[PDB]
């Protein structure tokens, strides 16, 4: 539905930011960094 397009895009926008924070956390060390992951 119209929502299907938007909710999926809006989550893609957010999911992307969430994933990018996870990548920046992996770059920081991942479990090695010491900081919990963005979760
Ligand atoms: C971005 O585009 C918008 C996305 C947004 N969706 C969410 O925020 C979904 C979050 C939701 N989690 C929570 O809201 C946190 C609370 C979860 C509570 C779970 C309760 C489970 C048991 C309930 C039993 C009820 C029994 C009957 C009572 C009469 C999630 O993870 O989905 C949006 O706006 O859609």
């Amino acid at each position: 539905h119209a929502q299907g397009t938007f909710t999926s895009d809006l989550s893609k926008q957010k999911d992307e930011q969430r994933a990018k924070l996870f990548i920046e956390w992996l770059a920081a060390g991942g479990p090695s960094s010491g900081a919990p992951p963005p979760s």
